[PDB]
């Protein structure tokens, strides 16, 4: 068949967490399923220059913008790349203004952006 | 036949949400239908220099203008590219002035601009 | 025959909205009719430097002038290009002074300029 | 015969509006008559540097002079170009001083300058 | 015979207006008579740098001098060019000082300078 249809036709319902009334598939499950399909696949978290620090060659792993925070994750399986963006959010799914976000929030957003970019491939597309 | 007519003759009415009295087709449905027609298609969100931050090589994913906010999405299916613009808007469909928009608003506008650019292709043109 | 006469001899009266006592043909209808005649046609919205912001490589999609706002749309069907200009206007068809226009107004003016440039081709010339 | 005589010998009286006691032929009629004679003809609205704004590569579609406003339209039919100038005027046909003209006034003057330049060709010369 | 004698021996008395006790032949009549004699003839309105505005590449269509206003028109029929100058004047045929002239006055002076330059050719020389 094809990668999209094979991956799309799977049930990731069992490995999900209901937090805030939303459904999330854990990254651990996503990491193994793609690993099975393709043994060698790449996950890259983009790094962007920081607006406040002017030191040269200083690149943080997230985008800080005057309006908030952004993350980017690029998942490449079998020579196909799917990029994704996401806003960093609170535990209550509310936006975080400049200077109100901790490093633990960014890491959670980075992990969440990975499982969503994988959903651009057939796996668990129905949840999003 | 042709891509426009094939895509135009589909019913996307079932997968729609009535919010504020407007009809919207979910991106998830748009992502799969184009994926079926063409296995390898590209979605690109344009990035523009930011008016307030003067750091070099700093590119946000939206356009901030003294009059408001703009987003752009370019969808390429089978070597044909359809670009689209849209204003970032509130939950009540009202405009957001400079310094009043959160990152969650931009992401929603980005997703909405994707399904509208896909409607430039035959799919779900009737809604817009 | 010829493109002008074929396009000119059509009834776009059914797909019109009477707002403020003026007659407007919806863009959706214009997008499909030209798409039928020519499968591959281009719509380009011109981008102009902004008078107030001095950042380099900053190009907004409209013209802000000390006297008001202008938009431009270039529609190319079958290797023929028809450019058009229009003033951005209120819901009451009144002019908007510098600093009084929202991004929702510009987008409406951009869509309206598209259907008028298409009317430079035979389609719906009688309305304007 | 010749273009001037053919075009000159036409009755554009039916398609005229009596406003302020003057006679005007609508642009829509002018656009179709020249289109018939010549399928491919060009209309160009000249763009001039603006006296107040010093930004580079900033070109408005009208001429603002310390004494008032000017517009220019160049109509080319069958390899012959007829340029024309006109002052931007009020609804009462009075002059507009620097800083008193809206974008709606400029557009009306641009359309009027087009039908007058076409009158340099035989069509509707008698009105002016 | 010759262009001067042929053109000189015509009666333009019928197409004249008596304003302020002077006789003027309308431009419309002049435009058609030369058009008949020569199908392709050129009218050029000279453009001069403006004394007050220092912006580069800014050229108005008239000459503003500390003593008043001047216009120039060059009419070329059959490879012969006749230039002409004229002062911009009020409705009462009085001079206009720097900063007292509107764009409507300049346009009237431009049209009048055209019919006088044509009178350098035989047509209607007797009036001036």
């Amino acid at each position: 068949q094809t990668l999209f249809e094979q991956l799309n036709s799977k049930n990731v319902n069992d490995h999900t967490e209901q937090k805030n009334g939303l459904t999330y598939l854990a990254w651990s499950y996503a990491h193994q399923e793609l690993k099975k399909i393709d043994p060698n696949y790449t996950v890259k978290v983009h790094e962007f220059p920081h607006p406040d620090i002017n030191t040269e060659n200083y690149f943080v792993p997230y985008l800080a913008t005057p309006e908030g925070y952004f993350v980017q994750v690029s998942v490449t399986v079998k020579d196909s790349t799917e990029t994704e963006w996401l806003p960093v959010l609170d535990f209550r799914n509310k936006s975080l203004a400049k200077g109100s976000a901790t490093t633990f929030d960014i890491n959670k957003a980075q992990k969440r952006c990975f499982v969503k970019a994988s959903a651009l491939h057939g796996l668990g597309l129905y949840i999003y």
